[PDB]
This record gives C-alpha cells, structure tokens and sequence, in this order.
C-alpha cells in the first residue's frame, strides 16, 4: 500500500468509541476532510496538498472505515448513524485541540458533515459537501428512476446477512463496479491505481463490509428520522456552506432549504470529485475556506 | 429430481422462440398454469391434482425457466418481456390445439398472464392472477418504505453483470432465503423439500440466473412501458378475472382488488391467509378458489 500523502504525518486519535486514523499535514486554520463509500481517507490524495498550502489538514477514516477502529453496532445501527459518527469525530478533533474547525465531506462523509452542522453548529467555521443531497431528500425522491439509479441504498440496507453474504463472493468486483459506475468515464481510469488498491484492500475484509452495510442501514432508518425531525422543525444549518456537485453526479435549491448561507457550483465530473476533477475541486475549496 | 405430478404426461413444445416444457394431465376445458420467480412449474404440484379432476391442466415452465429453452436476450431484454413471453406461450398452446383457454398465473407468470389478456384477450376465457399487482402499479407506488420492503426489483434490474456476479458466489443461500422470506412463517416449512430442490437446481445454473435478471430488467423497463401505455390509454382487461392474494404476501394501501378494478372491467377477488406462495402455503383454498372461478 502506497503512501499518497507527501509530508503528512499519520495519527491514531483516541475517542470514547475507538480510534480514528488520520493523515495530518500543513499548518494554519484547521480543516477536517471526510471520505465516503466505498473509499477511505486516501480519496483526498490529489487535493489535500493544495489545501495544506493554507490549512492544517486532517484526513480521517470515518468510524469503522479504513484503519479506524470498528465500534460494536446494535439493533439501531447506532455507532454508524451520522449523528454518532459526528460525535465521535468531534471527540477526535478535541484530542487535537480543535473545537472550531473547517469541514469538507464527500458521500457518507458529507452526511456526517451536514449532521455535525445541524447538531453542533458551533464546532464549524465553514462546511463543504461534495455531490450529495440530504438523506431525507434522496428518500423523498425515491421513485422508480431513483430506486434504479440508487439501488444500493435499499440493497445494502436489507437485514443482515443478506448483503454481507452476497458481497462475500467477489468483493473486488463490487468495489470496482461501484467506483467505475459513478464516474463520468464509467471505468477506473480517473483513479490512481494505488488508491484503488487501498479501496480494494479495505473492501476485502468482511468486517469492514459489515460496517458499510450498518452505515447504509442507518441511512435507511435513524439517519432518515433524524433528518425528518429537522425538516419538520424547519431547522436550517447556520454555518457558511458550499455545495459542490458533479455535472454527471438543482442541488443548490435543495441545500437552500436546509441551510441559511449556502453557495454552490457544478464541477465537470462524475461523483468522485476529488479524483475525477482534482484541480477544480481543490481550487473551489481553497477559495471558499480562505474567504 | 422428483416427479411431483405422478400420472401427468411431459411435453417439450416447440415454438418459434424455443421449447416450452410442460406437465399435462386431467381432462376437460384447457387450463394453463404459470409459475414465477424463483420457482419452476413444480410450484403447482399441490393444486394440480385437484384442478386435474375438472380441467385439462397444462403446467408450463416460463420461457427461460426450468427446462424451457433460454433464448439469447438483447439490449431491451425482449424475449423476457411479458409481451414476448405471452406470445411464446400462445404459440405453445396452439401446438396443443388450444386457441381459447383459461389461465392462472403467479408472480412473473401472473404478469405474463395479464399482459396476455391486454394484448390478446380473445385467447382467454378467464384469467386468475395470484399475489401480484400490475408492474406499472408496483413502480408507481415506489417510495422509501416499498423500496426497503421489496428491494429485489431494483437490485436484479441492475445492468449485467452486477446481480449475476453477486448471486454466483452462493446461489443456494439466496434462493432459499427468498423462498423463506416471502412465506407467512418466514421459513421453508410451507414447501415440499423435493420442490425446494427443483428450485435450487434451476437457480444453480448461471444461465438460468441470467434469465431471471433479464426478466427483472424487462420488469423495470419495457414491461413497465407497455403497462404505462395501457393505463394512460384507459385500457382495461375485458376477460373475466380473479385476483387472489396473500394477506402477508407481496401485493399497496388499497387492497389488491381495488388496484385491479382500475385495470380490469370484470374482476373479483379475495385474500387468503398466506404469504406469497399461495399454491404451496394454502393449497386447498387456492385450488378451491380456482376450480370455483373457472367452473362457474
Ligand atoms: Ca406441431
Ligand atoms: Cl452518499
Ligand atoms: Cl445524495
Ligand atoms: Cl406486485
Ligand atoms: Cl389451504
């Protein structure tokens, strides 16, 4: 496994729920970067350098993912709820003495991020979310066309062991199919092969895959309900926020419903903005987080 | 594999699209029985003897299922569309000299059946559908709770070879889990173990699995488009119809009967205490309901 972060340290950060693994580089105001599925912190390898020109950059494995520890789940999937993951990451940032920080997330990491902003807005100076809408909104959108396009939200959420049994037969195929499927190219050409190997190695462990299904189960159940409470209470994120989305991945209209100070832009990209479109993504993040 | 229809004959019926395998028995008016997923013709073995006391019973493997031939599919999943399957079975019944017949279907076979009624009503005296709503209605009703409850429609419809790869690792565990999950009890108790072994053997063949995924791909795309034309046109099935469903089955807020009255101008229906698999979970009632409906 390659080291894709030149001049970044490696840290295991203790919390009440388990260690968080992170690469740590740069100096300046703090900025936490959060990956999603089916990836690890390594998905920021092409944009983290440019950000570390200006910021202290903490590139973390989500709870249960990568090299972060795997908290024991329960019947409500609690530790893989976005609320619980945000709590845990707030504790990890406290271990570094960071109680007010900038945050960027992609995919599941972006869900942790907007949940963090809704639960504990005082922790954040600014927030960016990459190629997501809120979990509640994707579910409200779940008609035939969405059921088909985002099938994994229902499949990965089926009760255990149904997805875990299926994924065990050829995990490398499934992780690669997901990576490829959501890019513009439709193949793995946007990805550094070294990064792909990190994603494959993680995905090859049955325990890591179970956690991913627990995350999707939370996505179907508790995370949806948590979001529902906020949309019913009329709660909006007050933190200044950026919504980036892939031309092939209006979103800004959705996020204006959820957030009182939001700006946004498309990027010519599939889902995987930091790897498909690293210059445009890095440029937009530096410009937002600098201001 | 066991013979679950002792005394019934066996026919391999040629058609332009491929052979249809069937068991044939009884005497009287012709009645075609069509299974669905993940099963074969054997799922009728508990009701067939009873129906055979009053009808000439033709128990057919769907195109691509069981021992029927597997046509090569295409980008629109054509041979595994219900419209194509109906055409094919019309041909198979004409090889037997049946141009006007009664029909009962379950699951995919029920979908073939109502599409056959929409396309070619003159072929049918009467039709019964077991534990389904129209494909259009499944999709239109889609929301978070239905997506989570019945996920396989969207999963198996993913582009090849994604479901095929995932199902190839441990096919037995998937087929058996589906069978159990859809019953009232949630286990395999309702099924004769010899019938389970027919289903398992069929499912163990990668080609048969690919057919089942093409059937669900048709279900997500062309079948859905064919139904949408009909419902947007206000076309109703004119053939007298029965809708039977399981109280704990797969088939809406509205009862299934109320869904079907939108699609059919002469429809009756009833629930049975059962999961999805009416002819195995509730054979006596299912047989009774059918004999009464088709004999009236
Ligand atoms: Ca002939
Ligand atoms: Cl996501
Ligand atoms: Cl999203
Ligand atoms: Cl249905
Ligand atoms: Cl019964």
């Amino acid at each position: 496994l390659a080291d894709l972060f030149p001049g970044f340290g490696s840290e295991w950060i203790n919390t009440s729920s388990g260690r968080i693994f992170a690469r740590v580089g740069g100096d300046g105001p703090p900025l936490l970067l959060l990956h999603g599925f089916p990836q690890t912190h390594v998905m920021w390898h092409r944009v983290a350098p440019k950000l570390a020109e200006r910021f202290k950059v903490i590139v973390a494995d989500l709870p249960g993912y990568g090299w972060s520890d795997m908290p024991e789940s329960d019947e409500q999937h609690t530790p893989y709820t976005k609320r619980a993951m945000a709590k845990q990451l707030i504790e990890a940032m406290e271990q570094l003495g960071h109680v007010h920080f900038a945050l960027a997330g992609h995919n599941r990491g972006a869900r942790v991020s907007y949940r963090l902003a809704l639960d504990s807005p005082g922790r954040l100076s600014k927030l960016a979310v990459l190629d997501i809408l809120p979990t509640y909104e994707y579910w409200q959108r779940m008609n035939r066309a969405y059921a088909l396009k985002i099938y994994h939200w229902s499949f990965l959420a089926q009760p255990a062991p149904l997805p875990e049994n299926l994924l065990g037969g050829d995990p490398d195929f499934y992780v690669k199919a997901k990576l490829a499927s959501w890019t513009r190219a439709g193949d793995l050409s946007a990805f550094d092969p070294r990064a792909v190997e990190h994603y494959r190695i993680a995905f090859a462990d049955p325990m890591r895959r179970h956690v991913m299904c627990e995350d999707y189960r939370a996505g179907a159940y508790a995370d949806f309900e948590h979001d529902k409470i906020d949309v019913e209470a009329g709660n909006k994120i007050p933190v200044p926020m950026l919504a980036l989305w892939g031309a092939s991945g209006t979103p800004l209209d959705v996020w204006r419903k959820w957030a009182s100070d939001v700006q946004g832009a498309p990027i010519e990209s599939g889902h995987f903005l930091p790897e498909e479109a690293p210059d445009q993504t890095a440029e937009a993040l530096v410009r937002f987080f600098s201001a």
